[PDB]
């Protein structure tokens, strides 16, 4: 096997385990220092202000199984530092009965079993274990674990009657899933359901949500109660929080609700951030954040997806959470979506960006896959003064509309989503920044314009604001880890109202995804403007392309060209003319991020293993 | 509930979790601190010369399950002394995917893993497990694990490839059973299977069979040799080394083969004990002991039996073991017995006794359940001069029979057992001890005639040889924890060769078993005498009921009388006449035995636990 980046690839697959170690792999980011990670879980501002992020970990494989939470801590979200106890970065793994299946995603009760922290997760033990299999009570359950040592160690309860698994038996018959909980305060909620604690008895100041849904019948979350104040064994069942149909779409900006739900969260937000008000304050949103699973034909079958609800009180003490506008929180790549509180009014957003490569034909000559996203503050986008000739304003598909006393303007509301400040600022100050001189595109536009100052490796964002007319056909955006030869490309074509991230030519070698990322992107026009733009920030990272548009829009994809020389970047235009001009403004180059892991060598392979011939028989992981 | 032992038992059932936990409790023998116990394990001598005793241990539960080692210590056989660490006095314990529905039965390799004593045990994972029902191949493998605390703690090796489990694939198809895995060295058969090497590429110092069967077709004992020497990873399949048939029976003497073996060792034995030679002793018989299960109508479908065999070599470098005669090695409720070599060239044999009470009726109420028998040597039983008027002689049953020359003699070879001397020594010496003197039983003799001397407590032993008339129909025995309303009743019966315990007035508490148990024996008849003699030997220990005849025959059983007072004993005598007399010699009651646990309180309950409702979701452990 050759590793010459001056030529084409031959093939990879005759090259050893880990011998693609570095080529591919984010420098900038959240990711495990090898082999297999997924969803972000015991997500938790720790009591030094510092952050703990634990994520699902299956070490020395490329393939999931085991699954046992990984962790590492922050003080800024940027540059990490992983634990090192006696199973080496791993902090809770499969060892009881309840949970020797895997320990799979779980969140933060954080004044918990004597005060410590404490986290709720899900235990799973044998039986067939899906939303399109025949799956029984008992093989997933929810259990705690509490940590003395501000998450170097979790010690679990003891298995049995009144201790662990908490929560075991299905509130309703017939589950697809019945998983991953998310344990959250929530004054709005108490306040709703005080006047119907006589009927339930549930008095406690945690919720808790767990994801699933009914065979034939669609997704469901369920929202528990915890049952007294500083208890933390009884959890009552209140009833479900969100029901959707069998592969339901809300339409075209709000993918599909699929069969099944994962890794769902709830939270509050306002203008400015996390919103803890009761009620009271009428600038705050109540959102639901939430997985589907079979309701997508590729993207792993996966979408990530986001709801504006209003909640109403039922007469049997609990709360059905109807959804009033319905959204996207990663179009791309990426899915289970975490999000926790954060001191000064945060919440604060990852997710898992997973690998292009589902036949899993280079998983072991990289020996690792998976990486998380960028952490993002959610907040409510506000934007005032919005043309009601805004095409489509008054679908309100993933926004809502307010007129103006006269009905000349309104203002929209919808999620809005940015990178935390902290690592904007590491990026920016750690970078080589060149800030560019504004591009007017016009006849004179080439299709692909390379920036006067370039990129010198695979680590680097850009950003951009390109200013369209109203009526435009034009097409614009930026060119990223490009040579002649190698090329991923980001478009935006108002027209449509489609972001596209075209691979065709991402890669020499063939056997990553090539297929066309989209993301729909609503401009809304603003009163008295004869002009709409869009604010387009690329983070550049490794292979990940992580893309932000209008502090809205996420779309997170892969492209893993092979040769040395395929960093550079540009603008791209598509038919501008004299008359059909796209003015480029505010452009700027930042090279080199952040080194996210400084402890890290750049390889920390331990090689990988086979867990034998009994992997097959017990018939639960891969195996490798 | 009362517990008054002066008037008749209540309604038990009412009683508290181990309020009746002295009640019956043996004091002068192995047993688990409290809780569940089964299978003794892991046998071996260590190296300061002290005894290391595991068995299968459920603590807190008087049901089987998550069933671990559970371990501790003596210098004598006698007093013990239980390990104590981070899990109490378990050692090993379900931890892994391997091993996490249980960690069976295993055996000692002395000088193994990195040169320390290493357990080759029984791994259970998911799925059916037993003989009558659909087991697959994974749901029991053999695994390893090491001691470098001469058994305070084990290491387990790693799960995966060329780790645990070392063996997994099953040698035949659709098992009825695969595990409790004996691992043993054999000079024996390393010189038999010498020339044939080069078949099997098999050359290592340590075999193992691993105990089994064949769906519709019989038990199975097969044979793995390890590969090579010093290593212990890969052990190769040799062949069945003992087949049987499908219920098959060799007859009155010789049990049940069942369908599906278990507990199975292979040892070689003369005269004074354990042989090493390899094959050039003579005097020198190759065993193999076994317990086999649904051929026996009670005892919990349980026969633990033993053959002689003659080892023949098969072409593709296997052994079949022939069977010559086949015997049993204790005729009641006892099963499970492992054998261990001792130093002086001695075979140590010990087994479990289970409880009578099979509708698990008071064992909350005791808060254990199970005993260990007494340690047992293994030797030769060599009886010279048999005189061949001796009836049923040549039907060679669980005996060997030799001619002399002249056809007048015969020398008649079988299995010999006999407590430990270091037992009866201890015993003893600290017993008060009553020699009595000789009873001649004729017509003056009542049907119960106490001894002279009276035990104080429910903990002694009584011996004496019973002499019958060659051509008797008179019974004589031994009556034991008897008082006027309780008792139980040990009879010999020379005219059908049958040893009985009868039962029917054990005990006041009625849910307790009360069934006749049988032993056969045979009086080998000696040439010019004019009488044949039963040496009989009777340990009452709390509950338990431990027998020996000609130190050949052993039955175990079990008695709860509820009364303070029924702690007597004395002789038993039925159709005893002027011409029909039984003289009855070497009379001797040992009051008192050995607290066998001296640094345990008489309480050592920790109370009882529920494993709640997933103990039933799960399928696996009764969960109480
Ligand atoms: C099948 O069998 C399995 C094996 O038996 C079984 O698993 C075992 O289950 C039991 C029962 O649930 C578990 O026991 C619990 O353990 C908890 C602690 O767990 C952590 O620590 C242990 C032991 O720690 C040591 O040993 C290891 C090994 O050598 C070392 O690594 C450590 O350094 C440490 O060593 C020191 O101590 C040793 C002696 O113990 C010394 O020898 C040594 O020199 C050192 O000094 C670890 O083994 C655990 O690891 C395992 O589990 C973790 C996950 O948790 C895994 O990641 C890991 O891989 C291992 O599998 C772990 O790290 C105990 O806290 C717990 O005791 C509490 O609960 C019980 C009730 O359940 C009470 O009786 C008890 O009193 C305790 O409650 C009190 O205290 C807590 C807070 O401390 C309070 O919340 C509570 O309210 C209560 O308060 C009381 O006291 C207060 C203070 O005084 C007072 O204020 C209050 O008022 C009140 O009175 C319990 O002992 C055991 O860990 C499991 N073991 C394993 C290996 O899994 C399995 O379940 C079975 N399966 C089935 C299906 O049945
Ligand atoms: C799902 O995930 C699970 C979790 O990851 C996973 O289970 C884990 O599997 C791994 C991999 O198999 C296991 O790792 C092995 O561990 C062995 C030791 O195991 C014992 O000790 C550990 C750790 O001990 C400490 O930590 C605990 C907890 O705090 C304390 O209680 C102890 O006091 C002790 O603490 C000290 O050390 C800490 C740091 O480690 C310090 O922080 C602390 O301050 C103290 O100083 C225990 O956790 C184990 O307990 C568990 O297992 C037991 C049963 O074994 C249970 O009863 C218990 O409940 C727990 O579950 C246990 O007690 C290692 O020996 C082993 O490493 C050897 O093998 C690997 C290859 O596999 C080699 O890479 C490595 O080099 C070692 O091999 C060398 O050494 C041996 C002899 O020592 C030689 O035989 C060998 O040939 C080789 O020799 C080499 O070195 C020689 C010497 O230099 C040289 O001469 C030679 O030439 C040669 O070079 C390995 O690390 C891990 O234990 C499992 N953990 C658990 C919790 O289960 C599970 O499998 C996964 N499942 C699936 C389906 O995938
Ligand atoms: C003395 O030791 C015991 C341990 O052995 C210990 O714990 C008790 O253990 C017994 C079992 O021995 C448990 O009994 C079972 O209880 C089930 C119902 O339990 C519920 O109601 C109880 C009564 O109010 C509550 O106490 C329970 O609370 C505990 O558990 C919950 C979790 O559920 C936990 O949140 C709490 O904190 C408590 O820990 C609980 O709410 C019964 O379903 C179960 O019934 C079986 O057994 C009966 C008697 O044999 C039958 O009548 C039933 O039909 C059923 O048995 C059947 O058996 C067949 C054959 O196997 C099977 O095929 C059928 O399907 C069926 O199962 C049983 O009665 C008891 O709950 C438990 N108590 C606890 C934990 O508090 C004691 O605490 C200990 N005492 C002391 C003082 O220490
Ligand atoms: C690089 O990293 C790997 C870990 O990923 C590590 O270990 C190797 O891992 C691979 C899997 O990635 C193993 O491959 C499997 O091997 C099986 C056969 O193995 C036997 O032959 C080998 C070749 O001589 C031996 O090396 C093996 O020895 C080891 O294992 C034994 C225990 O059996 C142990 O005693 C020894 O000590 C060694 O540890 C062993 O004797 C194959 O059956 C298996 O085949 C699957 O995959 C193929 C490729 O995809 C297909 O062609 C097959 O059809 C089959 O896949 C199918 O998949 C579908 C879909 O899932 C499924 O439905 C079908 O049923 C079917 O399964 C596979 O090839 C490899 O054995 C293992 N090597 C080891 C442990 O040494 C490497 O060591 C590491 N390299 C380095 C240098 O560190
Ligand atoms: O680690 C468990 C936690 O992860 C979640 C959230 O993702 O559950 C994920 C889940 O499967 C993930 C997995 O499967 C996906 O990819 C497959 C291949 O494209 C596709 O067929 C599946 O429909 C899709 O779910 O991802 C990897 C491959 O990327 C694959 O190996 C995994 O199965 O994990 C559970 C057990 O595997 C599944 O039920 C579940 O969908 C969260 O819900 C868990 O807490
Ligand atoms: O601990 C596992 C090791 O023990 C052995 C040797 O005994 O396997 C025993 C075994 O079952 C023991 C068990 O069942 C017996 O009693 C039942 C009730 O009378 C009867 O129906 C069964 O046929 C008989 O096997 O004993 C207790 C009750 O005394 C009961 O709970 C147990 O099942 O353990 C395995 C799993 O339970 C069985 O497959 C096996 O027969 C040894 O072979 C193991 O290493
Ligand atoms: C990039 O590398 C390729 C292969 O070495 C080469 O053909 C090309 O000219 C290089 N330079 C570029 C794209 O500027
Ligand atoms: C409360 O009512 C809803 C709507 O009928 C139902 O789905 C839920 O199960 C009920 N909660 C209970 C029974 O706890
Ligand atoms: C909102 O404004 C638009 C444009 O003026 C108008 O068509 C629509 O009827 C208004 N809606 C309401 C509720 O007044
Ligand atoms: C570089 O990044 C580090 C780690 O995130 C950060 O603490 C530091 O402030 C950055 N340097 C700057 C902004 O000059
Ligand atoms: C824009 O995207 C939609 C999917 O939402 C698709 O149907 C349509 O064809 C796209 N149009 C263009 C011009 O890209
Ligand atoms: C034994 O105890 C019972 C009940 O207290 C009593 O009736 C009997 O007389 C006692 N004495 C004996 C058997 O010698
Ligand atoms: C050796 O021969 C016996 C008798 O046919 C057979 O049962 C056994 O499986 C053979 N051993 C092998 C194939 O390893
Ligand atoms: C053994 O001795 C008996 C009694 O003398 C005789 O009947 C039998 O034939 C003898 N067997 C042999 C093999 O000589
Ligand atoms: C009493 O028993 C102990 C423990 O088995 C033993 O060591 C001691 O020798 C015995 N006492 C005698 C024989 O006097
Ligand atoms: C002796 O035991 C056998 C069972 O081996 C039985 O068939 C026979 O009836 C018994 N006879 C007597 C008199 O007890």
């Amino acid at each position: 096997c050759s590793l010459d980046q001056t030529v084409a690839p031959g093939n990879l697959t005759l090259c050893g385990n880990a011998t693609l170690f570095t080529t591919f792999r984010p420098k900038a980011r959240f990711i495990a220092p090898e082999g297999w990670m997924n969803a972000p879980m015991g997500l938790y501002q720790r009591a030094d202000g510092s952050i703990h992020a634990g994520y699902q970990s299956h070490p020395k494989h490329i393939q999931w199984g085991n699954i046992s939470q990984g962790a590492a801590y922050s003080s800024d979200f940027t540059s990490w530092t992983d634990f090192n106890g006696s199973e080496g970065y791993k902090t809770i793994w499969p060892s009881q009965i309840y949970d020797i299946r895997g320990v799979f995603d779980g969140s933060i009760i954080k004044e918990g079993i004597d005060g410590y922290p404490t986290i709720l997760y899900t235990s799973t033990s044998f039986g067939p274990l899906g939303a399109t299999l025949n799956e029984a009570e008992g093989t997933e359950t929810q259990s705690l674990a509490y940590t003395t040592d501000d998450g170097a160690s979790w010690i679990k309860l003891g298995y049995g009657a009144g201790q662990n698994p908490v929560i075991y038996e299905w509130p309703e018959t017939n589950l697809t899933g019945f998983r991953d909980p998310y344990v959250f305060q929530s004054p709005r909620l108490e306040a709703l359901l005080a006047n119907t604690t006589s009927i339930t008895n549930a008095t406690g100041d945690h919720f808790a949500t767990i994801s699933g849904g009914v065979h034939g019948d669609g997704a469901r979350l369920f929202l528990y109660r915890q049952h007294t104040t500083g208890e933390f064994i009884k959890w009552t069942y209140l009833g479900p929080l969100v029901t959707t149909g069998y592969k339901e779409s809300y339409g075209e900006w709000s993918g599909n609700y699929g069969i099944n739900f994962e890794t769902a969260g709830v939270t509050r937000l306002n203008p400015a951030g996390a919103a803890w008000d009761n009620g009271s304050d009428t600038t705050a949103v109540d959102f639901v954040t939430f997985g589907t699973e079979q309701g997508r034909a590729d993207h792993q079958n996966h979408w990530p997806l986001w709801a504006a609800v209003d909640y109403e009180v039922r007469d049997n003490g609990s709360i059905e959470a109807v959804i009033a506008y319905s959204g996207v929180q990663d179009w791309g790549r990426s899915y289970a979506y975490a999000s926790f509180p954060v001191e000064g009014y945060r919440q604060v957003s990852v997710g898992w960006i997973y690998e292009d490569d589902d036949n899993v034909i280079l998983a072991k000559q990289f020996g690792y896959q998976g990486a998380f996203t960028l952490f993002r503050d959610l907040f409510v986008k506000v934007v005032e003064n919005v043309s009601p000739s805004t095409p489509g304003l008054f679908e309100q598909a993933s926004w809502s509309t307010k007129n103006s006393t006269d009905g000349m303007s309104v203002t929209v509301t919808t999620l809005g989503q940015r990178v935390v400040p902290e690592t904007l600022a590491a990026y920016k100050g750690n970078s080589t920044v060149s800030t560019l001189a504004p591009v007017m595109l016009n006849e004179s536009a080439a299709a692909y314009t390379p920036f006067s100052s370039q990129p010198t490796d695979r680590f680097y964002a850009l950003t951009g604001s390109f200013e369209f007319g109203l009526n435009t056909t034009a097409k614009a955006g930026f060119r990223v880890l490009a040579s002649e030869e190698e090329y991923t490309d980001i478009w935006f074509d108002p027209a449509s109202e489609n972001l596209t991230v075209v691979r065709t030519a991402s890669s020499l070698i063939k056997s990553f995804g090539n297929d066309t990322e989209l993301a729909k992107v609503k401009l809304y026009e603003i009163v008295g403007a004869e002009s709409k733009t869009l604010n387009l920030t690329v983070f550049v990272d490794g292979s990940v392309i992580e893309i932000y548009a209008n502090d809205e829009v996420a779309l997170s994809t892969r492209a893993y060209p092979w040769l040395a020389n395929s960093t550079g970047a540009g603008l791209l235009a598509d038919g501008t003319t004299a008359g059909d001009v796209v003015g480029v403004s505010g452009l700027e180059l930042w090279d080199g991020l952040v080194d996210a892991w400084p402890a890290r060598p750049a390889n920390t392979s331990q090689g990988l293993v086979w867990d034998g011939p009994t992997a097959a028989m017990y018939g639960l992981f891969a195996g490798y």
